[PDB]
């Protein structure tokens, strides 16, 4: 294939090489041509036919490629995305975004001013429960949602753009904003709870939207979750336990081969209830396959068709936006509304 | 029995008849004397030895009667209250207990001050599900609780008032009586429903530091989660359902037998504890909710001098929290605890 996207892959810690090698290769519209790292060996042994380069340089200055995965630490990544922008690179950035809002909206100008397509790894909006969700949704079986609440536990109670809210609500917030759209004020409590903590590992979010009430929030001392999901509309409301089993088959060393990929478990299927007048009927639904591919598959189809990106820079943009205010919510202790 | 506390009901709506009645009935301990109500015919079927009244009077300057339970609506509860505090009579008021702090306090300095008790009913604390988050605790099973999140949620789409007031009071009296006063209240209190006049949606987050308890319910909720989520440095209690007492009140039974209050298995708690890489969750029986302990501790009382079942002061920091969320709702802020 003369058309083959030609990628470079900066960084080959667990994000370059458990959550996005793998994917990239089992897609014909893909190359692996470089991979920035001192993992020589383990690229050999991944991809025989990839080229070790250890100099930025030797991918931005490469006219060969055309897109570049940037999942250098966060510290740095904003350094290279900006060079990588500058060369006339299209960009995959891993969520978190930047830090902050500011930082996002220069790189999304620098990226509109030199004509390159811009993404974030929002790749959640492609697991199973969210995808179910969607689906329901769009079948209306889940008519003028009143309330939407997401929770996001982990039992870590020894202490190993930081902390949980950046790591883990970051995911949940673009589900959100995904379905709803930019909420007119957020309430927060953003914390350490855990003995000797550094960073945030609990967070309680409220996203106002009028009648609709929005809940995100997580903590990092939760023995047993409660549902991720619990969701109410007029007629009908959607509870659901579990996560989606796509970057734990990734740390097994598995691919995507064949249809079971992203199956979720038959114990974890979410519960929909149903009220007709005075009938109230409960059913178990099983869960859409979980599809973390179609984030690249729409990507190629931004470069080489023009298509509209799977996720944008405002889009990921809009995520920090209601980190930052969530933080600020916290720290002066009142509703930020947002313009 | 020479002994029995002689008892007036104020007001026979669905309080007085369904929800006291009943269980005054059964307990020796207590006579039901004098009930006052327009509804004749209907203590004279229910009660054949009550007598109906219709002025408070005929209640607060009888010599013989020593216990008087207000069940009259939330506005003309203050002024019956206080009528019988100023009579020497002993009260138990219906929760929310007032509408305001100031209110509440000024009704326990009166009792104070006349030397007589005065309790409110926050009989949520004799619930099966509550009765065994209690038990989980003081068997160790619950340390270093770091987060208790409670749901109250109903399914009513067609339309002191409101929800918060209403519900709310009953699992804020809980969180008091487990944690103690928090520093902060943080809510948004509202009117989800199209044509709603009236409070039927509150979230409330009340701030002890590590310790988080959330607070919330709606009227537009189809299928609840959990009422309880309750996380510690070792184990997490998650519980759905509702105790079924007030149901079997309202179907017309009483407490006869060891049955009564008993939750259904498959609403059964689940305890999960981690042991170091070990992770086991336990489904917990859960205790029999006991609303006439309230009653056999109010006999305790007044007979023998005991500590109330339910302080006024504990009545009083319900409706501070109240008050604090409702005023956080407006403000669009956090609002501290003096």
């Amino acid at each position: 294939s003369l058309d083959t996207i030609k990628v470079g892959i900066l960084g080959y810690g667990l994000s370059g090489s458990v959550f996005h090698g793998p994917l990239l290769d089992v897609l014909d519209e893909y190359q692996i041509s470089k991979i920035m790292t001192s993992r020589t060996e383990e690229v050999k042994r991944d991809f025989p036919d990839a080229e070790v380069v250890h100099e930025l340089e030797e991918i931005t200055n490469d006219p060969a490629i055309e897109l570049v995965i940037v999942t250098t630490p966060s510290g740095l990544h904003y350094e290279h995305t900006m060079a990588c922008i500058q060369a006339g690179k299209h960009v995959v950035m891993e969520k978190p975004m930047t830090a902050t809002a500011e930082e996002g909206e220069t790189l999304k100008r620098a990226a509109d001013e030199k004509g390159v397509l811009l993404s974030v790894y929002h790749n959640r909006r492609w697991d199973n429960d969210f995808l179910t969700i969607k689906k329901l949704i769009s079948e209306g079986s889940l008519e003028d949602i009143n309330t939407y609440q997401v929770s996001y536990n982990r039992y870590r109670p020894e202490v190993q753009a930081t902390g949980t809210l950046y790591d883990l609500g970051s995911h949940i917030i673009d589900q959100t904003l995904h379905l709803f759209g930019m909420p007119k004020a957020v309430t927060a409590n953003v914390m350490a709870q855990r003995e000797n903590a550094e960073t945030v590992d609990y967070f309680h979010l409220t996203l106002d939207y009028g009648k609709l009430q929005a809940i995100l929030y997580g903590g990092s001392i939760v023995p047993a979750n409660g549902p991720r999901y619990q969701i109410h509309g007029k007629d009908s409301s959607f509870i659901k336990y579990g996560i989606d089993g796509q970057e734990d088959a990734l740390r097994a060393g598995r691919k995507p081969e064949d249809d079971s990929w992203g199956a979720d478990v038959p114990e974890f299927y979410g519960k929909l209830t149903t009220i007709r007048g005075s009938d109230k009927k409960t059913e178990t639904i099983p869960s859409v396959n979980g599809s973390y591919l179609t984030y690249y598959r729409k990507i190629a189809e931004s470069i080489r068709e023009g298509a509209a990106l799977p996720v944008t820079a405002e889009e990921g943009i809009n995520v920090i936006r209601i980190i930052e205010a969530a933080m600020e919510s916290s720290k002066e202790k009142r509703t930020i509304m947002l313009e």
